[PDB]
């Protein structure tokens, strides 16, 4: 409307007043996405973008929020004439969804830095005519809710967003761009991407949000960063409290990434009486296993990151091996570059740094060292095996000689007497089975006291020949 009942908590004078508003909306039949996004974007603007004059909390007066809300709903209702797009069965048409998408797109500034912070919310859309890629998808869903189109929902993979709609919520439509320089497929289905088994579309095991999950998304989308060195404590607390609210109401049940986000917040500043970060990372993984066929990568990356920051090398390696065990059953496609970057950084920067420190600490006489644990060597091998298996049958390759130099270095961090204790068994303490042909052929090389660097490089890159002189 806004409806009279939506107005009664205003003004919002504190973090807890914002939480109250969210609790009230979440108790309603259809929480108002437009209201909630505007409120979050307003408070984020005045806590992270411009803190001038801040003394405690940027008071959100009804007149201010109602005027932004009226700006949004006038823009959408004025531009989308529903009479041109008749709705059979309380469900929307592809042409209507494309029209809403066009309205949002055409409203945006012609040129801006697309990966700025703080351009995720409808506050950014209205005040700066700027949205990020997923922010466009969210805005389309909000616009559709404003129009009364109850069937249009947000769909999320781990790196992209689109919408579902239509009979049984079975249709898909692209509504935003992905990446940089990829020509957009706005208006089309996601079926080609599902069919090619790319990570971008998760083999169809992507999130189909309900209205509560869309609230969770906008909460995850809060960006407390003020600058490279500085987060808003007020926004961290708000996001954390809102995520707990959502958790308590059941709305994180099917949202792995949100559980990882909450775990990270709890690591930073734990809430008394709440589960530990580790419990929450494991709940994220459980969510992915239960609802998404264990086809998500980030539940395991979140866990690995926590173990890495806490120098639990064994457990970090195990979680990265688990990441690779998920990726192995995908085809590496155009538009999957973000996950390639994640794996590249782990293999070629993070793991080497962790193992270098471990080596120094072993020299200093550490006991229980990951470098003396054959199960840790097995996790490292399983990580590479999943990456190599991922590469098999993909339309673009993954491995190259850059990766091989780091593999050889990482292998060398383990003494031969440790490496010799892993039992590599064939289909048909530690025991490991390799799924990739690359690692099966490398087995022979993985225990020599002196790693044959040149042979390992040849096997990992499948390089046919060596230099002529
Ligand atoms: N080791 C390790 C490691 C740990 C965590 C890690 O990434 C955790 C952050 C994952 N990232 C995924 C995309 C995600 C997001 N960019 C996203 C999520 C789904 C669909 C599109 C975009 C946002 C979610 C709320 C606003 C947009 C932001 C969080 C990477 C490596």
């Amino acid at each position: 409307g806004l409806k009279a009942a939506q107005k009664t908590l205003f003004p919002l004078r504190s973090i807890d007043d914002v939480v109250r508003l969210f609790a009230a909306e979440l108790g309603r039949e259809e929480p108002d996405l437009v209201l909630l996004s505007l409120v979050l974007g307003f408070v984020e603007h005045f806590l992270a973008v411009n803190r001038v004059g801040l003394t405690y909390f940027p008071v959100a007066d009804l007149s201010i929020i109602a005027a932004l809300y009226a700006r949004f709903t006038a823009q959408i209702r004025g531009a989308v004439d529903l009479s041109l797009y008749p709705r059979e069965g309380g469900v929307s048409s592809r042409e209507l969804v494309k029209k809403v998408s066009d309205v949002i797109w055409n409203s945006l500034s012609r040129s801006y830095f697309k990966d700025r912070a703080h351009i995720q919310s409808l506050f950014s859309f209205i005040t700066g005519t700027k949205l990020d890629s997923s922010g466009v998808a969210f805005a389309v869903v909000g616009a559709c809710q404003a129009l009364g189109l109850r069937d249009v929902h947000l769909a999320l993979s781990e790196d992209h967003a689109w919408v579902v709609f239509g009979p049984n919520g079975e249709q898909t439509a692209e509504v935003t761009w992905h990446g940089k320089g990829n020509e957009d497929r706005r208006g089309q289905t996601v079926n080609a991407g599902v069919a090619e088994r790319s990570w971008l579309y998760l083999k169809g095991s992507y999130m189909r949000c309900d209205r509560k999950m869309e609230v969770a998304f906008m909460v995850c989308a809060i960006n407390p960063s003020i600058d490279l060195h500085t987060d808003s404590l007020e926004l961290l607390q708000l996001q954390q409290k809102l995520l707990w609210l959502l958790y308590d109401l059941g709305h994180l049940e099917r949202y792995p990434m949100a559980l990882g986000n909450l775990a990270d917040l709890e690591e930073l500043e734990p809430t008394p009486g709440r589960p530990d970060p580790l419990t929450l990372y494991h709940k994220g993984i459980a969510s992915a296993k239960t609802y998404y066929r264990d086809e998500h990568i980030y539940p395991y990356m979140y866990l690995a990151g926590y173990h890495c920051r806490n120098r639990n090398v064994r457990e970090a390696l195990q979680a990265w091996a688990d990441t690779a065990t998920v990726i192995q059953d995908y085809n590496y496609c155009r538009e999957d570059e973000e996950i390639y970057k994640e794996f590249f950084e782990v293999a070629n920067d993070v793991i080497p740094n962790l193992l270098k420190e471990a080596a120094s600490l072993l020299e200093a006489g550490s006991q229980g060292s990951a470098l003396q644990d054959p199960e840790c060597f097995a996790h490292l091998l399983r990580f590479y095996d999943g990456i190599c298996k991922w590469e098999e049958g993909s339309p673009t390759p993954v491995l190259h000689v850059g990766w091989a130099t780091f593999l050889v270095q990482s292998l060398g961090r383990f003494e031969g007497q440790v490496r010799q204790k892993v039992r590599i068994v064939s289909v048909p303490g530690p025991v490991l089975t390799f799924q990739s042909e690359k690692m099966k052929g490398m087995k022979e090389l993985l225990v020599a006291t002196k790693i044959n660097s040149s042979a390992i490089k040849l096997q990992l890159t499948a390089q046919s020949q060596v230099q002529m002189k």
